[PDB]
Order: structure tokens, then C-alpha cells, then sequence
């Protein structure tokens, strides 16, 4: 499923994203948006490690989820990938704060430092009712 803006801010809401750990919800939608463009299904292999990224929040397999065919690799928030390409992002919510509860937080995504991080973001949550 591909969220439409407001409905994934207010999806986030209801799951408790707001200001976990200290995450605003605009840096979730920014992460999500970046990631992939609020698409549950996407997915991105990387030839180089030979890891795959999952769902709206593009998670690598390497740490965090299981898909079986990334070596030597671990399952971090035990899950099936495959939890992570469902319409309902909860598995993929719950697991987002498995990541961000690491030393790191937010950083853990590549692509929110370099467009999240330090950037007006309130343009993501305006006019949602969050």
C-alpha cells in the first residue's frame, strides 16, 4: 500500500510514534518519505552485502528482520521480512522502535541524515490534525 500523507501521519499516531525516544512525527514522515515514498511493499537489494531493505521504512535484513538468504546475518526484531511488506505498518512500527532504541536512534537510517537531519520538517504533519 502506498500512504497517502496525512493518513500515514495519523497511522504513525495511533501507533505511538509520536515523540518516541524523543522522535517527532515529522522525522518519521521524513524518514518514511525518503525511504520510500510511503510504500509498504517497497524493497531494494543490495548486490554489495547482499542484504535486502524492507518495506516503508526500507529495514535491512542484515540486523533486523529475517528473510533467510542474508548471510550470517541476525533478526534483531523478530520478524519475517516478510512482516515488513504488509498494508498494516504495526510490525514495521514496532519494529522501527527496535532500531531507534539503539545507541544511534534516528541516525540509524542513512537517508535521514541526509535529508532529515537539520532540515524544516514540519511540512510532513501540516494539516493532518496530529
Amino acid at each position: 500500500k502506498i500512504f497517502e500523507r496525512c493518513e500515514l501521519a495519523r497511522t504513525l499516531k495511533r501507533l505511538g510514534m509520536d515523540g518516541y525516544r524523543g522522535i517527532s512525527l515529522a522525522n518519521w514522515m521524513c524518514l518514511a518519505k525518503w525511504e520510500s515514498g510511503y510504500n509498504t511493499r517497497a524493497t531494494n537489494y543490495n548486490a554489495g552485502d547482499r542484504s535486502t531493505d524492507y518495506g516503508i521504512f526500507q529495514i535491512n535484513s542484515r540486523y533486523w528482520c529475517n528473510d533467510g538468504k542474508t548471510p550470517g546475518a541476525v533478526n534483531a526484531c523478530h520478524l519475517s521480512c516478510s512482516a515488513l511488506l504488509q498494508d498494516n505498518i504495526a510490525d514495521a512500527v514496532a519494529c522501527a522502535k527496535r532500531v531507534v532504541r539503539d545507541p544511534q536512534g534516528i541516525r540509524a537510517w542513512v537517508a535521514w541524515r541526509n535529508r532529515c537531519q537539520n532540515r524544516d520538517v514540519r511540512q510532513y504533519v501540516q494539516g493532518c490534525g496530529v
